[PDB]
């Protein structure tokens, strides 16, 4: 019925339904799928504000909530929320349908609260042909979630900056978002052979391009293998698209941001580096390279406010 219809125009709706079909990865219950992971400790993103703004073009990210904060900073065109912990891809399967329902920034936090909770669970149940799988999800994740949107308002209140969930215009442009299909959350591994990949050939069979890929601090738990490699060396990226990473160690040559301490005791220092210098990076064959020897060789240190450019190259050994 095209009354439903809800994308402004046939390419739209076209470039959505090709998003949606991007290959995915078999995802199977481990230990990670607990309430906490569901939800960032990274209390600076802030940090990221003059780097990411406008930078547009499609969002890739793993993680939940703080990826809509960076994409509508970025005023990103597509988002795809891609993790390999089933709890985290239905969390966020959650987020964006109290995003469509939810007119202001004040209702999509009452969902997730206390306050909306009895609301929130019918509103799943009505949603879904098997809505337990989501309420047993909405039942673990959102404690979580509640604290952590707390201490989002406090932040953005303490470090005087707008995101999507204390602003109405970045609220309103997630939301939107939402509504037309374009916040994808996808079933993938880094480390995988299908997703990632994937996600580049999408993106260059229908002629776009990544903006911005966010890893979190993921990368703290691998030296990058084959899979990774190839799968970044294939996204088309424009001249501007930056990596988005956090680190943990070596803080003294990486600080940790101020107010770093609110929601986690290990870490965060914030690393920009252009998904371009990231692919030469990639690219060269250093045995054993980690995103720290990356930031050690390449990363430019704001060493007061916690966060570094890697705007420098490999050198050959
Ligand atoms: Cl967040």
């Amino acid at each position: 019925k095209i009354e439903e219809n809800q994308n402004v125009s046939l390419n739209e709706g076209d470039i959505v339904s090709k998003l949606k079909e991007t290959p995915q990865e078999t995802l199977v219950p481990t230990k990670w799928d607990v309430g906490d992971t569901t939800v960032s400790n990274e209390d600076r993103l802030d940090l990221l504000i003059p780097h990411v703004q406008n930078l547009g073009n499609v969002y890739v990210g793993v993680g939940s909530e703080q990826n809509l904060t960076i994409a509508a900073w970025a005023k990103s065109d597509f988002i795809y929320l891609m993790d390999f912990t089933q709890i985290v891809v239905h969390a966020n399967t959650i987020t964006i349908l109290f995003l469509q329902k939810s007119e202001k920034k004040e209702d999509f936090i009452r969902l997730w609260g206390k306050e909306g909770e009895k609301e929130a669970l019918e509103l799943i149940q009505v949603s879904f042909s098997d809505p337990e799988v989501y309420k047993k999800v909405y039942k673990q994740a959102s404690p979580f979630i509640r604290k952590r949107h707390k201490t989002n308002l406090m932040l953005s209140k303490k470090y005087n900056y707008k995101m999507f969930q204390t602003d109405d215009e970045q609220y309103s442009y997630i939301r939107k978002l939402a509504i037309e299909g374009k916040i994808l959350p996808i079933r993938g591994n880094l480390l995988g052979n299908i997703t990632l990949t994937g996600i580049g050939n999408t993106l260059k069979k229908i002629g776009r391009k990544v903006g911005i890929i966010y890893f979190s601090n993921a990368e703290e738990y691998f030296a990058y293998p084959q899979e990774f490699k190839n799968s970044i060396l294939n996204l088309p990226v424009s001249e501007s698209s930056l990596v988005v990473r956090t680190i943990s160690v070596r803080k003294d040559l990486f600080p940790w941001s101020p107010g770093s301490e609110i929601s986690t005791d290990r870490g965060f220092h914030y690393c920009v580096q252009k998904i371009s210098n990231f692919q030469k990076w990639l690219s060269s064959g250093k045995p054993g390279l980690r995103s720290l020897q990356v930031m050690v060789e390449g990363g430019t240190v704001d060493k007061k406010n916690g966060i570094t450019v890697v705007d420098k190259e490999p050198v050959v050994t």
